[PDB]
């Protein structure tokens, strides 16, 4: 979900450059199961920018697979609920596919499922 917005962070090139400096590298994982609203896509990209900066300063990639797994299993599900529930969602929202970056307008969830 981190390759669709804020391209000036150059996450792809930064991952490649950190990996030119050692244990194997995995970029990038498949997030095709997810689709996020604009706000959540910015948030997860900014968070990944900050995480990658910490790794760059100390030249350490060993925790990257765990970060991707945490996104897949824990954080991206949280952002998905944020995007579809109040107070963020009213009526409908556009979710952007994490693999293709293409958007689809969908309805918000009912308060029953949200809370
Ligand atoms: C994000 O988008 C990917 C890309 O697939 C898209 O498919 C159409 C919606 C097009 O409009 C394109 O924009 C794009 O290529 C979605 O991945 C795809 O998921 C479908 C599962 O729904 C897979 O389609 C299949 O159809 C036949 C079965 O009839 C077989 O290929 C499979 O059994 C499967 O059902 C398709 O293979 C898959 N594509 C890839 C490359 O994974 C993805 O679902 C979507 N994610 C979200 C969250 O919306």
């Amino acid at each position: 979900c981190v390759f669709c917005r804020l391209p000036a962070h150059d996450l792809s090139g930064r991952l490649a450059r950190l990996c030119s400096q050692q244990k194997e590298c995995g970029a990038s994982p498949d997030f095709s199961a997810f689709a996020l609203d604009e706000v959540s896509m910015n948030k997860v990209t900014e968070k990944t920018h900050r995480v990658l900066r910490v790794m760059e300063i100390k030249e350490a990639v060993s925790s990257l697979p765990s970060y991707w797994s945490w996104l897949r299993k824990t954080k991206l599900p949280e952002y998905t609920r944020e995007a579809l529930c109040p107070p963020a969602c009213r009526g409908s929202t556009t979710l952007y596919n994490c693999s293709t970056c293409k958007g689809t307008e969908v309805s918000c969830w009912p308060r029953k499922r949200c809370f």
